[PDB]
């Protein structure tokens, strides 16, 4: 089954810099920035569309699907690994930054893929939310900051 969320927000981060710190350079930053995550390697691709990275705190796969610094877009699904939950076979993320008044304006779609016709508990879904807000409230504390 699928099962979408969708949240808008802002941040005072202008996109170009947000996205920077959040895509180009989020697989060096998050194991520094977030205790629980031990590393983020590249597994495959060179880190456009097909790139495949294990994220390990137990570990899970991330995917790239779309990526574009013109337009602050970054499509991503996690699948796989030891720590991803049993009823997904994936989540699939779409999100883009657009400028407004100096900062960023935030949308990210998300898609909870449920194995066979499944609800999505929403314990799964809030750790999900929890983990991926986190690792992006994070990074843009730090670039805030610096």
């Amino acid at each position: 089954g699928v099962h979408t969320f969708e949240e808008e927000s802002t941040s005072p981060v202008p996109p170009a810099k947000l996205f920077k710190a959040t895509v180009v350079d989020g697989d060096e930053l998050t194991p520094k920035l977030i205790p629980a995550i031990q590393s983020i390697e590249i597994v495959e691709g060179n880190g456009g569309p097909g790139t495949v990275k294990k994220v390990t705190a137990s570990y899970v796969l991330h995917k790239i699907d779309a990526i574009d610094e013109a337009t602050y877009t970054y499509d991503y699904t996690i699948s796989g690994g030891t720590g991803f939950q049993e009823i997904l076979e994936k989540v699939s993320f779409k999100t883009k930054l657009e400028a407004a008044d100096g900062g960023s304006k935030i949308k990210v779609s998300v898609t909870f893929h449920t194995k066979g016709d499944a609800p999505l508990p929403d314990e799964v879904h809030q750790d999900v939310k929890q983990k991926s807000q986190g690792i992006f409230k994070a990074i843009e504390g730090y670039v805030l900051s610096n």
